[PDB]
């Protein structure tokens, strides 16, 4: 028998997408008004962002004429101008893809070493932008693997915590952590050695952070992991040493459909412990496997969403019921979608104060949408923060991470994608994604089905 907020998430674990997605919309749905300045701002957002360096103001003004024009150009005297005008198997592909990796990697990495990340801190920090590291590292296959990771946390947790020097879990730099780096296997672990090995790990990481008073984030990764997850966050929050500390941090993936039965039991959770949580709502990075795996275990369903649309609803509607509990949560919204952020930014309503909310984006991928948002209103910002997750590592921590950002970048169903897409126009890039779903709905014949290439794994 679990509580009645743990049940309802399992009950929801593989729910029929039609459901899903009828039960999300009008949660979601935001008011005439907010639609309309939302739209606005994410319009302006959209704009400014695409059209940087007169991107779409170059294509309203063929490559063998300019040459020609360059040429012309280059002779110094006019009248001259005018004159004559007038008158090896295996290894070489491992080395291709290492180096191909690296290459593509290094826009997605802050520094090789925790102090090298920390030394470059200041220049966005004293515009108003904040920082996560993460130690690049994920899927610990052995005993020594997990040590090894738990002593690169262990060592950031240090220099994280000296150069925020007091500033706190809100101002102050964190560190983001996966719990499949502390256990070897974690990916097919039972509840009971996740408990006596990973949770010591996890509680003495906390503990640390607590010391340095930085926050420390608990990313999620697969969908199969979120319940014991769950179990360890539970622990971990009714610990002596970390009463009246609000420091502990936990991810939350919109796409999947347990997410908005995750926060009911996130709310309760930070009662009953009597702290506030730092909760970072995503949409989530590993969809892709999710879908793969849902294909090959030939169950009733997906735990994930089949269209990014509904992922987007999804995220909305459980923004609200985060901003509805001040007190309860600190709600960090992770996003470079431009809809998504002002969306966010109307819907947490006016008077705004720092300690309300923030915005998160990647290190590489959000600097230029976010340098509209965080930052002076006298300098035409949002004056909104934004926490860089910024992550820390060699050649040979890099490579699932990068794998996820590839596939982030390169979906055509990808904000940062289409918002480069010249031949989409604006308004299409930030449409409104439950008048979107209504669209698609009136369209097939019924609100929510799954996208029509991807059937159920049964069929
Ligand atoms: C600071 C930060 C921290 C993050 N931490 C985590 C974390 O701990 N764990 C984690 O899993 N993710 C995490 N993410 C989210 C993930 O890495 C992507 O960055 C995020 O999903 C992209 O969302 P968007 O709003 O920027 O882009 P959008 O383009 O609006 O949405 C992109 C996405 O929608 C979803 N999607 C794509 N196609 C479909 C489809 N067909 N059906 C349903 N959904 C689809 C995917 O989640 C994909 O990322 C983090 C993101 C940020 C910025
Ligand atoms: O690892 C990833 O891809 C996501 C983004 C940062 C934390 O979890």
């Amino acid at each position: 028998p679990q509580s009645v907020s743990r049940a309802a998430i399992t009950a929801a674990y593989r729910r029929p997408e039609t459901e899903a997605v009828s039960m999300l919309l009008e949660q979601a749905r935001l008011p005439q008004p907010v639609a309309e300045q939302a739209h606005k701002l994410a319009y302006q957002l959209a704009d400014k962002l695409r059209n940087q360096k007169n991107a779409s103001g170059r294509a309203g003004m063929g490559v063998a004429l300019m040459c020609l024009a360059e040429a012309l150009l280059r002779i110094p005297d006019k009248a001259t101008r005018d004159a004559l005008i007038r008158d090896s198997g295996e290894p070489l592909i491992r080395k291709g893809v290492d180096m191909a990796m690296r290459l593509m990697g290094e826009q997605f990495v802050t520094g090789e070493t925790i102090a090298e990340a920390l030394a470059n801190a200041r220049k966005l920090e004293e515009k108003g932008f904040r920082y996560s590291y993460d130690m690049l590292g994920e899927a610990a296959l052995t005993a020594a693997d997990a040590q090894a990771y738990m002593v690169s946390y262990q060592q950031a947790i240090h220099a994280i915590g000296k150069a925020s020097n007091g500033r706190g879990i809100y101002e102050g730099p964190g560190i983001s952590i996966k719990l499949s780096a502390l256990h070897p296997r974690y990916s097919r672990a039972q509840y009971d050695r996740v408990m006596e090995e990973l949770y010591p790990r996890l509680k003495s990481l906390t503990l640390l952070a607590r010391q340095y008073d930085i926050g420390i984030n608990i990313d999620a990764e697969e969908s199969d992991r979120l319940e014991i997850s769950l179990d360890l966050l539970e622990k971990l929050c009714f610990e002596p040493e970390l009463a009246g500390w609000n420091g502990i941090g936990f991810v939350i993936q919109a796409y999947q459909k347990r997410c908005p039965l995750v926060i009911d039991y996130l709310i309760d959770l930070a009662t009953r412990s009597r702290r506030r949580l730092m909760i970072r709502l995503v949409k989530g990075a590993y969809w892709d496997s999710e879908i793969k795996r849902a294909q090959m275990d030939g169950l009733e369903g997906y735990p994930v969403y089949t269209r990014k649309v509904y992922t987007d609803v999804s995220y909305l509607a459980c923004a609200k019921k985060l901003l509805a509990v001040p007190n309860l949560i600190y709600p960090q919204f992770a996003t470079h979608n431009a809809h998504t952020l002002a969306a966010i930014y109307q819907l947490a309503g006016q008077n705004y104060y720092p300690g309300q909310y923030e915005f998160q984006c990647l290190h590489g991928m959000g600097e230029p949408l976010y340098e509209q948002v965080t930052g002076k209103v006298a300098d035409g910002k949002l004056n909104r923060p934004c926490r860089i997750y910024a992550p820390v590592g060699t050649h040979e921590t890099l490579l699932a991470y990068l794998v996820r950002r590839l596939l982030e970048n390169g979906a055509n169903t990808s904000f940062v994608n289409r918002i480069a897409d010249t031949s989409l126009p604006l308004d299409e890039l930030v449409a409104d994604p439950v008048t979107a779903v209504e669209k698609l709905a009136q369209q097939e014949g019924q609100t929510g089905l799954p996208h029509p290439k991807i059937p159920l794994p049964r069929d």
